[PDB]
């Protein structure tokens, strides 16, 4: 159910922190869209922080889904999980310790976010969010928006 958050956002993700709350990597959104989910763009409220992007909606729109805790990152050291859908709907849970909070540059472009190391990820999984159980809640951390070319290193973009 948690996945039916997840869906087909332009070349990447998104997910639905609430009925009205959308998140999705910069990367990822349709730049030169007029509509999202039937909702002309001018009514819908779009704030971007480096790699992190955040719609507002005017009204609800899934009213199915409970509102969930947001939080910039998660504390160092949390095995979080990256919830990775492919185009051929397969469900792709990756486990994640999340790692130092910090403002990277990223292909020379500067962003705000978290790493991670992979306890493999691809072009088309940015948007996929970050979450990790506290208590009884499940907490969204952030958006899958880079992974190094090296070894295990993912950045979960924040805020
Ligand atoms: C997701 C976005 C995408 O496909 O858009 C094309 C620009 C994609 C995911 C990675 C592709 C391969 N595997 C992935 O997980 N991300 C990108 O294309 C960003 C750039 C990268 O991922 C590079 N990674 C890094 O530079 C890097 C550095 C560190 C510590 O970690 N990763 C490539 C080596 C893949 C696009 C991007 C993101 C943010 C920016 F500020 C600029 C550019």
């Amino acid at each position: 159910s948690i996945w039916s958050r997840i869906v087909n956002f332009g070349s990447g993700w998104g997910f639905w922190v609430s009925p009205s709350l959308f998140i999705t990597s910069t990367h990822v959104i349709p730049q030169s869209a007029k509509e999202f989910f039937g909702v002309p763009i001018k009514q819908i409220q779009i704030h971007k922080s480096g790699e992190f992007c955040r719609l507002r909606f005017p009204k609800p729109i899934r009213t199915d889904v409970t509102g969930m805790i947001l939080e910039e990152g998660a504390p160092e050291g949390t095995v979080a999980t990256l919830l990775i859908k492919r185009p051929t709907g397969e469900l792709m849970p990756l486990a994640a310790r999340m790692g130092t909070h910090a403002t990277m540059k990223i292909q020379g472009r500067t962003v705000g976010g978290q790493m991670g190391m992979l306890l493999g990820t691809t072009p088309g999984d940015c948007g996929c969010p970050y979450i990790y159980k506290r208590g009884n809640d499940y907490v969204v951390i952030g958006v899958h928006t880079a992974a190094a070319r090296g070894g295990n290193t993912v950045i979960c973009a924040t805020q």
